[PDB]
């Protein structure tokens, strides 16, 4: 198996603060790499990409799209790491605050695939633009910037867009959008799994559609987990928690079919939560996931 | 669709008090007006049903059946404000305290219907009688005293009786019983899914199950969700807590189902307890199934 | 049906304590004596079996078996007793700490039975060796000692080995286990339910079949229940919790469907740790799985 | 065990006939009473019931029941014979022709049960009255009667109404009915297991189901099955072949878990038709099924 | 619902005949319109398409494609009446021979759709060319003409083409193809339910994928149904029988589910050979799964 | 890949004969050599092994070994074949008639291999021995003999025994067997999945829990297929039919698996027998097997 190289992405920058730049530090202390080392990986810990300071009372920056500059410039730098990552043979783990870093993830590493694939396992979709978001906090927005759509300053991060296709994209755990990221999925036509489908047809069924639909159409698998998509009674610890959830041991299993189906060449988990946490639970939560997905059995 | 009305009642009667008369206010300060509204609905908040006190140590009064006057007074005064609501040919949306309004609920409801249908989500049965309660509280009698059975005090609210027949009930989530209530479920014959059928047949078909059978032989059918029917995890604050009910992710299944169905005719949210609730996560829960039930989609 | 005869082991021998010891004290407290007279058992409590003190850090004794005498002289007198109770034609219900009182419990029931059957509901499998255990604790063996592999002193006790052959266990809920263990399952060909085929099959099916199996190759079933075969969030308090656990339903359900079957002819509840507890909230779940186990039934 | 005792009763008395009388006859052949002997089973053929001649054309009767008094007459003999057969504390086993003979069953043994249930495996439901039926044949009328509807000659045989209540009857393999017959099951709450709940549930589950269901709530059950449940692949000689059907191994499958479950109190194997059987193929099915339902074991 | 228009085209066109020209008037035989009609359809039988005589050698001959001339002739004349009962708001039901005979059909009904779907349920893939096919015979070509790879003078019919796009089908029940076929599947991507995947999934589930599949990407769904797709044993008249096929139960619920999802707005039900057939064995099959598709529904 | 090498054993040689002898050339006429040659094997067939004729009643033999000396010799000469074959580094392929062969082309085999695995495709056990054979014909002896237990003149054949241990043995199709046998299969603890196995978990789940329990410990496996382990419908041609059998496309499916898998290295299709059969049927069945087994995909 080839190396896994981990990058830390401390960001936390939505309009306000949600303790998803401890996410890394977290998941460390919870000891990834232990894990990993354990399954006998040649593994390393690249340290953390620098991240901007967020805007002040009084900043320059646009209205609709909270600490662009800094979002941006941050992921500008993870994708270059990435891209090296990558460029070495080695598998890129990116761990983080803030979703918005798959923008920096997905631009390393989807220069290296005529067709890659990603599954967002998340609560969210992802899909905001400047336009649709009530916020305005770029974390709302990655999976429709890296397809092509939102601020050009997202959308063209590491030279080039869109970074993926909206038929190589499925989501799942999906039980929180705007009206207008519904008109997204919809009009773009993602595959999508909310927790009603999960709910009617179990996980198993889910991962061997989606284990199915990317492999009979991609070279390559990127995994954005965001530990939200998670129920908050597994995972308390994360930035913006939703109830009713995915249970641990449906993720566990999600995990363990990835891994069975090789199928990923790269991952990242993210916004993972100290504040909301409890005792590292959810920090225990992801490293045990990476572990199922890196190969761990439990017979 | 039709406009709403919503009727608290914050009764706390049995014996001993349960915390459970500050269920609608929680309910309320969880956002149940609000959450209706963006759904668009005409909903109007009718105000509480005023409740009398409770008797004391050693007043007179009938033991097997506690605070029997109160209750029944209450009930009736709910009666009268229910029948009205439906005379607007508007929706009633009854919050309580004590699982006992569902006498007064159902007699103002009932009368106007030709065969009213009832799902009874709760970890209890509710068909106790002054016979064979251990307590005498008139909360775990409801459901038989609506059929027709147990002391008249209470089967004649409303002026009249019995306000449903026991084909046209469909209990959900049950895993608590008396032996005479085993044996009345068991010769009366009412349609009952205890946590073990849950288990055995998914939530998905319990649930197509009782809407099919209701549909097929109702002319309208009245919701009585009783917050104990989900596991304490996920709803902690109730009067009666039990352990091994239905998660959050089974009931908000089970609530946009019925939505789709389109059989809801009258509902009630009842016994959430402040008390034992944390952070009011309970009211917060009951409100999001109240959001489902009225048309709330994932996507 | 047969009388009860409950036998306490506050054994808590490992390397260093874990707090199990007092599981015999917790689950008396939640009242498992009460709980099975309401099922009408004629059942007698008698008492808790003599425990040695541990050994000291730099005493005499067996760094690949710690506590070797202490843990054997107390499975010995176990054995002995549970034979008596059997030999009275009486259910042996054995209470404990540590699994290790396995050895004692089965050495004093499978001489009783020409082809005596295993449940052996665990987050581990139990099956080190003194050559195998990374720690050195005999609670990590009591499986395979009493599959006759290991050392002398495990292996022994009752006066005879194996106590039972590896066709006629069935692991459930294993999560945990070491490289040696999977060896051993695998090689001894032992039937494994692992959260893997509990997620993949549920629980109904997973029960189904077992049941099946044994009651086609056992003239006896012995039931060893290790609470935190659970998951930390319903058993708390346990010795070793491991993460991902079956849930109180599934376990609910899974003594019910013994009970229906009628193969269970000796049972053991251990490891609750009311260090880890929250309220002998454990320590009840184990005393409801018993109410379940021995006939309670939800209507 | 109890003695069996074998009656035949070669009716076919439908409009035109269908061969169906000669159905004990080549049963007898296929070596019924050799196989349940190797069983070990006291078993006697108390022989044939004697049968009426039908009405041809300038005979005085009715059309919407073809040979009425035929067929009561025949199976009021019927229901003395098998009342005495319980009386003996033996357990009856009818081999038939028409399906009507189910009138006559069930009224010898009915009797003697407080809730007796039934399992009606056939291709069709058999409710028609002489009201719904399009033909008159009594034959499509067994279960309708049996449950207290229809014509008095039919709902009174064995001088009482009815012999079983529509909760305790279900019905397995059915893939033929009269829109009559369909609001019938419909309004009487029978439940039933169309191809179609077979085809999605498969054939143990539907089996552990139905087992579950009546054993909750009967004191004895009557096994009532007609051969046409299986495909004509299978079943070829049968009186009304319906494409679609039960396979032998389901079916074979189904006798196996009746045997386990130790719930089959009476049985009757009816409508085998040599005029359309291959080889006495049938007939040799019904008397595999015979002694699976006995206790043949494949190990 | 619309009426439905039956087209006969008794087309038996390949090198050597194979009886399938008699498949129209064998349908007719066993009831299609009379079946339709009790479903309550306005239902005509426009006839049949006339078709040239074989070519016999000594003639203008292609042995890449045999018999072109008569072929595209009869498939022109095809689409016309077809695209005429489309302009008439009527659903077209084509009755046939050889599978070439759906260059016609989809010629005419395509043109009337933005994205039109297409399920081929067949034992074959049929998408040879002139330059792939081994036998030059047009029958094993129509899949790929319609898709526009093949001769002109099929891939041009109706004057345009290609009349569907390969996302847009969905083989199902596959079991034979040649090399190229399997490149041309594979190169186009087009997706496949071969025999494999039917039994490792279950009819069930391949439907509900194939639906929704369809469902979320077409404005009109075409069913080509060739009835070699079922197993020789259950359809043993056509004009290429492949052993291991689709069973009439699968065939029957497949059917079923089309009509539930109401995706279906024409078909063709082709290859029937009376010369293999037992007593119109297969015409009736054919018949019975037209019934279920258009409505029949066995309870 | 390795080259194949056919070999023939015509035996017939039961106390009676069945036709199985002409099992070897029916295949052979169903094109086994042609079917491999496209799959690009280099395939010999080295012809047929010489068969004794056997004894009729006034001739020296043994009642409790029909033929033991013809049986013993022909098994003798097969297993010197297999071996030399297997020396080449060749497939040894055997075609043939009983499936005494076993005994032979074990023989030959195992001595090849440390630990030899077998999966005994079959309607029988095979596990007979002189004492417990009613019959007394070696055809229902060779897996016990090459297990290591029936007569010396079995036992040794090919200088050794036994050939392989019964952990490595797994049985599938049973469904016929002595009590003797069951008892054989149990305490040797043969792996065994009877018919009632494959219908509860599906011939995907037996295949791939065959497949991984063999691999684990075997460094070879061999593949004895008797055509009666499928069901007579699909396998009427064979030796000693019994209903309830494998599907073909169960079978089908089972051979691709073990493609995929890649663990069979030798294999060996017994009892097809001619008289039975319906035009080749059988033997063009049992090819098609063997193609699928030796590489060929739908797809
Ligand atoms: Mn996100
Ligand atoms: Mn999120
Ligand atoms: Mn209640
Ligand atoms: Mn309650
Ligand atoms: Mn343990
Ligand atoms: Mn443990
Ligand atoms: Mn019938
Ligand atoms: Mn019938
Ligand atoms: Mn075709
Ligand atoms: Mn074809
Ligand atoms: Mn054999
Ligand atoms: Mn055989």
């Amino acid at each position: 198996m080839k190396p896994i190289s981990i990058i830390g992405v401390p960001m936390d920058l939505g309009q306000t603060r949600r303790g998803v730049d401890m996410g890394p530090s977290a998941m460390r202390y919870a000891g990834v790499i232990e894990r990993l080392e354990r399954l006998h990986y040649d593994i390393e810990d690249l340290g953390d990409i620098p991240i901007g300071k967020a805007e002040r009372l009084h900043e320059q920056g646009d209205s609709r799209l909270r600490n662009l500059k800094a979002v941006a410039e941050a992921n500008e730098k993870l994708a270059a790491a990435v891209d090296q990552v990558v460029q070495r043979g080695r598998f890129p783990l990116v761990l983080g605050g803030d979703h918005s870093i798959a923008i920096g993830t997905l631009a390393g590493v989807a220069k290296h695939y005529e067709r890659l694939g990603v599954i967002w396992y998340d609560a969210h979709g992802d899909v905001n633009t400047a336009e649709t978001s009530p916020s305005g906090n770029i974390h709302g927005m990655p999976l429709a910037a890296s397809l092509g759509f939102g601020h050009p300053a997202l959308t063209q991060i590491g030279g080039y867009s869109p970074k993926i296709k909206p038929e190589h994209v499925v989501l799942i755990g999906v039980r929180s959008l705007d009206e207008g990221e519904k008109k997204f999925i919809r009009e773009k036509g993602i595959k999508i799994y909310t927790m009603h489908e999960v709910d009617r047809l179990g996980m198993t069924r889910v991962m061997e559609e989606t284990i199915a639909y990317l492999k009979e159409r991609t070279d390559g698998v990127h995994l954005s987990l965001d530990l939200d998509g998670l129920d908050p009674s597994d995972a308390p610890g994360v930035g913006t928690p939703v109830i009713g959830g995915l249970t641990y041991r449906e993720s566990h299993l999600a995990m363990e079919m990835l891994a069975e189906a090789q199928i990923i060449t790269s991952a990242e988990f993210v916004e993972v939560n100290p504040i909301l946490d409890e005792r590292n639970k959810t920090a225990s939560v992801a490293v045990a996931l990476m572990g199922s997905l890196f190969g761990e059995k439990l017979m």
